[PDB]
């Protein structure tokens, strides 16, 4: 199910005990993808030996990010994921499976982790896979 | 802003290092309320010295809950919050402020913490107040 594109295992969400990424939720999306986001945020907090960890895709841009971005939701869900799709950084449709996709430096030099699939279910599977990998 | 109804300070979300509540997200709602939910889940995870901590309001009922429920979203957002509103346990409208409302035993004997306000902003304020209180 879960396609690991890029070096996902190398994507660090914690450095010491301080989070290295925002969790960007699709504002134009289902409450499911962001249930995923909440579970991911729970995982990160668990690993947190500042600011809202979770934000909306209307409150962050790739060009202005000062840290890594975990995009939760596909192009139909997350505006930033769509921006990445409208630029060939990611190719994702309704037919796309659960996907953890690292785009290097897509956010103002900082790496991006797209956690998304074709539908809500696939996004949730990808989030769950990320949680399993973080342990 | 944040109305503390009931004994909110006494609402324990962690017992030792294992979460005592679900975080129930309004499926029929804004991605903002559940950005709140994700931030709350981050807080809980931080305090976590099993299952998805965050769920949707379509995946849990009050009558079947086996633990505390943190409802995120007002009656317009969270189906369980509406059920509580359609029963006088909570009274919440567009005019309602940011609110942390403990309903004792509303979920099959387990207590419920409504984290919600009149609009998205108020829900987020209530979530932030809960986070500050948990520390």
């Amino acid at each position: 199910m879960v396609e690991k594109i890029g070096d996902v295992e190398g994507f660090k969400v914690i450095d010491n005990g301080e989070p290295t990424a925002d969790i960007v939720v699709g504002s134009t999306a289902a409450a499911a993808d962001v249930v995923s986001a909440a579970n991911v945020a729970a995982k990160v907090g668990s690993m947190m030996f500042k600011a809202p960890l979770a934000v909306l895709d209307t409150e962050v841009s790739l060009d202005a990010a000062n840290k890594k971005l975990i995009l939760v939701g596909g192009p139909v869900a997350n505006a930033l994921t769509k921006e990445l799709a409208d630029a060939g950084k990611i190719e994702m449709t309704v037919e796309s499976p659960a996907t953890l996709a690292v785009v290097a430096g897509a956010a103002n030099g900082n790496d991006v982790l797209v956690v998304a699939g074709g539908d809500r279910a696939a996004t949730a599977e990808a989030a769950n896979a990320l949680i399993e990998m973080l342990l």
